[PDB]
């Protein structure tokens, strides 16, 4: 729950 996936 990266936010900011796919680019975290």
């Amino acid at each position: 729950g990266c936010v900011x996936y796919p680019w975290c």
